[PDB]
């Protein structure tokens, strides 16, 4: 009986995870608006929240969530609109590159001294910033992330090296949130753009390469019920969105006997830890014993009638058992192969049918020799280059096939790929695909999302709209593009600052790589000797001028002379 939905809600999830989320939802649905007025918002939410419990029955306790939310966001455009269109209104303001200061964290003594101040409000401070610039973070993974950030500062601010405990730890969850923060956004994107059937087929592939021993009637409760927590999360209802993902930790750990002999471990976690346990956890050893597909998917003489009759089922169980025999397919991969084997049923099942669909799988021997083939001759590059000269190279290439695209877009999408190498090339080969094309589907869709707000590049929202499954292959295939008018130097190009000299090697390279994009679009067709030229010419003239006895001045002058011997180049 859920009289009053708000309350439900409070008590499903507890005060404490309750104020947390109604917090990530408030700095996602208004990005720009300050943290103090934000926490005044949430703290007269949880209050009125308190009455509801107390009686369900009273005054607006029945009101929807997005109401009540809407309501006091609009205490402080979308505040003109009605309760249907408002939230739709919210939600499609969402802002995947918020025009926000750069976060930088102070020194460890003035973090450590601001934890022991007030440690909840040290706590809401980093929900309020991270889920302003991730506006489609998976907010009850960011309740983990709080609790492993908490941790590391009541650990580490009572050692005696505060910094040297404190800020490997720190680093480690910034770059796992904003890994965690792209995945996540893959599957917004996915049911927003493309739909709930196209979400339903990836958790299908996904949870069957997982959960291999799992019956078909076990996996479609797990997508139906997966499907359901990241449409909440997806559409702004966190609150929601956390309650259903508990209830399906608790599914999943309670019929472990019947979905994986993996779970043992995550299943004995804490609430928060369980959950991300159970979405990482790794495959189940496949059954032995497994038939071939060929009896009831290519050569039964019922194919036809059982994809007129049952096309959702047939289709599901299709995948279903190709995904379980190959977890060492991408998922992005079994979901082309189910595409395949669809619309050739589609062409066979109108023409001598049983002859013509029996061929079905020598059409699938292209598409998985082409992301085998990337795979390899990407990774023995990566062998040869290392992770930074990898990601010079994907840069040049992927400046060259989309010139169009901003600048400090190309460079992070750049740097992102080249971390395919570090992340899956040392991987047996086994594991490698999924790793590889399904992280690239991730960094992808990152390229579309931060483009879409600002369309320059035909290609890439062709590549971005015509079909997410086939997106990686999309990218891969173009080649240089010849219609691209080449950038003449300007000044905001390139003269270069002595604060270049005292960078950490991480903004170094970044500067350096945002000047190797600058000269491609300055020369889309400049080979790579050429290219090297150049930019060796440029760190002979960092090296110089950061050296020289008068900074600042060689950077001026040798500066222009740098300009000129490259357009002269």
């Amino acid at each position: 009986a859920h009289k009053s939905e708000v309350a439900h809600r409070f008590k499903d999830l507890g005060e404490e995870n309750f104020k947390a989320l109604v917090l990530i939802a408030f700095a996602q649905y208004l990005q720009q608006c300050p943290f103090e007025d934000h926490v005044k918002l949430v703290n007269e939410v949880t209050e009125f929240a308190k009455t509801c419990v107390a009686d369900e029955s009273a005054e607006n306790c029945d009101k929807s969530l997005h109401t009540l939310f809407g309501d006091k966001l609009c205490t402080v455009d979308c505040c003109a609109k009605q309760e249907p269109e408002r939230n739709e209104c919210f939600l499609q303001h969402k802002d995947d590159n918020p025009n926000l200061p750069r976060l930088v964290r102070p020194e460890v003594d003035v973090m450590c001294t601001a934890f022991h101040d007030n440690e909840e409000t040290f706590l809401k401070k980093y929900l309020y910033e991270i889920a302003r610039r991730h506006p489609y973070f998976y907010a009850p993974e960011l309740l983990f992330f709080a609790k492993r950030y908490k941790a590391a500062f009541t650990e580490c601010c009572q050692a005696a090296d505060k910094a040297a405990c404190l800020l490997p730890k720190l680093d480690e969850l910034r770059d796992e949130g904003k890994a965690s923060s792209a995945k996540q956004r893959l599957k917004c994107a996915s049911l927003q753009k493309f739909g709930e059937r196209a979400f339903k087929a990836w958790a299908v592939a996904r949870l069957s390469q997982r959960f291999p021993k799992a019956e078909f009637a076990e996996v479609s409760k797990l997508v139906t019920d997966l499907t359901k927590v990241h449409t909440e999360c997806c559409h702004g209802d966190l609150l929601e969105c956390a309650d259903d993902r508990a209830d399906l930790a608790k599914y999943i750990c309670e019929n472990q006997d019947s979905i994986s002999s993996k779970l043992k471990e995550c299943c004995e976690k804490p609430l928060l830890e369980k959950s991300h346990c159970i979405a990482e956890v790794e495959n189940d050893e496949m059954p032995a014993d497994l038939p071939s597909l060929a009896a009831d998917f290519v050569e039964s003489k019922d194919v036809c009638k059982n994809y007129a009759e049952a096309k959702d089922v047939f289709l599901g169980m299709f995948l279903y058992e190709y995904a379980r025999r190959h977890p060492d397919y991408s998922v992005v991969l079994l979901l082309r192969l189910a595409k395949t084997y669809e619309t050739t049923l589609e062409k066979c099942c109108a023409a001598d049918p049983h002859e013509c669909y029996a061929k079905v799988f020598d059409e699938f021997k292209p598409l998985v020799e082409e992301p085998q083939n990337l795979i390899k001759q990407n990774c023995e590059l990566f062998e040869q280059l290392g992770e930074y000269k990898f990601q010079n190279a994907l840069l040049v290439r992927y400046t060259k096939k989309v010139p169009q695209v901003s600048t400090p877009t190309l460079v992070e999408v750049s740097r992102n790929l080249g971390k395919v190498g570090s992340k899956c090339c040392k991987h047996p080969e086994a594991k490698r695909m999924p790793c590889a094309e399904d992280y690239l589907s991730v960094v992808l869709n990152q390229l579309c999302v931060l483009h879409e707000k600002t369309p320059v590049s035909d290609r890439v929202t062709k590549c971005c709209t015509e079909s997410l499954v086939n997106r990686r292959p999309c990218f891969s295939a173009l080649e240089v593009d010849e219609t691209y008018v080449p950038k003449e130097f300007n000044a905001e190009t390139f003269t270069f600052h002595a604060d270049i000299c005292t960078l950490s090697e991480k903004e170094r390279q970044i500067k350096k790589q945002t000047a190797l994009v600058e000269l491609v679009k300055h020369k889309p067709k400049a080979t790579k000797e050429q290219l090297k030229a150049v930019m060796d010419d440029f760190a002979a003239f960092v090296e110089k001028c950061c050296k020289a006895d008068d900074k600042e001045t060689c950077f001026a002058e040798e500066g222009k002379k740098l300009v000129a011997a490259s357009q002269a180049a």
